[PDB]
């Protein structure tokens, strides 16, 4: 039942729609680790023709032999493990197409938009107006604009591909869906979400199995190790005890455990004691190093996502401004008060800035997805 993760993380439909059809085409773990491996395979495919999540899972996956693997892989972390990498999956390989879908709708609008200026010029040439070297390199940025567009055309074709892979042969593949500028900061997060929720994660998960099998008292290293504190702030921002849990200006790790109650007991002493309890300070410091790597992702996921969120925001400024500015060109024109010339332009600018806030709000997404792996699965 651990769909509420996903289903209460992601905000978009669409996106919601695809992830719960890949579940459905996905119920054997060791194919969906396949198709996975694949769809993130034909993207490389741009290099070799001519997220560190899914890199430690692939990498311990290979440093295993095949009786491992399937010993891990039934654990209960794995299919935690391969749940988060398949939802994170698709919904990167969403976010792909419909970033590609809207570079190549703005290519070809800046395509028409560069047509449009170079008969113009042309008509004025033969009446003395341009540099016929000016026409040159309008001709240039017109086959380099076609360029981009086969380019984009291609970034299209590889999320597809990948989309279909993690969605199975009976799967829709989403039309663009087209975008309102003045939506893009991203959603608000729960406030005073308890740290508690990071021991889904599928690494703290194996760390209490390791401590478990040293016989560790789990409730005793919980208390000891794992700061029980509130990741989020009144808005969805890095909590103030998040924060403090690592220096000023240094990032360094702050936390002093305090262990109140012993957590191995002397066990079963007689012989190969001091192996058992290298076995126990192994797992320990394991699990510290667990926690505080997840404790600084989501940290830096917070602030990595703020920064974004003020960018775009600039971006949307920029914008509304261009736009008004291209309006008001327009009317001018009509009046003879303008070139056409200086209409083109103005829009040209507006591109530019409509190209910028999509690869922000992409960014912006590939970092949500940071955030729910982070999480380890959603905070739920």
């Amino acid at each position: 039942y651990q769909n509420a993760g996903w289903r209460t993380f992601f905000v978009d439909n669409q996106v919601k729609t695809l992830i719960s059809e890949a579940l459905v085409n996905n119920r054997d773990l060791r194919m969906a680790t396949l198709k996975v491996q694949e769809a993130r395979a034909q993207y490389r495919l741009t290099d070799a023709d001519r997220a560190s999540f899914d890199l430690d899972f692939f990498g311990r996956l290979k440093n295993m032999s095949e009786a491992e693997r399937q010993n891990y892989l039934a654990t209960e972390e794995a299919q935690r493990a391969v749940h988060i990498l398949l939802v994170s999956n698709v919904a990167q390989s969403y976010f792909n197409q419909q970033l590609a879908y809207a570079q190549l709708q703005i290519a070809e609008e800046t395509l028409r938009n560069y047509q449009q200026s170079y008969a113009f010029v042309e008509k004025q040439l033969l009446t003395g107006s341009s540099n016929v070297l000016a026409l040159e390199q309008a001709r240039g940025v017109i086959e380099s604009t076609r360029s981009d567009i086969a380019k984009r055309q291609g970034e299209l074709a590889q999320a597809n591909n990948a989309l279909q892979l993690l969605l199975g042969s009976y799967g829709k593949l989403p039309q663009a869906q087209t975008v309102n500028s003045d939506s893009l900061q991203s959603v608000k997060l729960p406030a005073g979400l308890s740290s508690q929720i990071l021991l889904q994660r599928p690494d703290i998960m194996e760390a209490e199995h390791a401590l478990m099998a040293a016989n560790a008292n789990i409730g005793a290293a919980r208390a000891a190790f794992f700061p029980s504190i509130s990741l989020t702030s009144g808005i969805s921002t890095a909590s103030s005890d998040l924060s403090s849990l690592f220096n000023a200006s240094s990032g360094m790790w702050n936390f002093i455990p305090k262990i109140e109650i012993p957590i191995f007991n002397a066990g079963r002493n007689q012989a190969n004691l001091d192996i058992a309890e290298i076995r126990q300070q192994q797992s320990v410091v394991n699990y510290e190093q667990k926690i505080q790597n997840a404790f600084k992702e989501v940290a830096d996921a917070l602030a990595l996502r703020q920064s974004l969120n003020d960018q775009i925001s600039a971006q949307q400024r920029y914008l509304a401004s261009l736009q008004i500015t291209l309006q008001r060109a327009r009317a001018l024109y009509q009046h003879g008060a303008v070139s056409y010339l200086e209409v083109l332009d103005a829009e040209r600018s507006l591109f530019a800035t409509r190209q910028t806030l999509l690869d922000l709000n992409y960014a912006r997404q590939v970092n949500e997805i940071s955030l729910y792996t982070a999480l380890g699965g959603g905070h739920h």
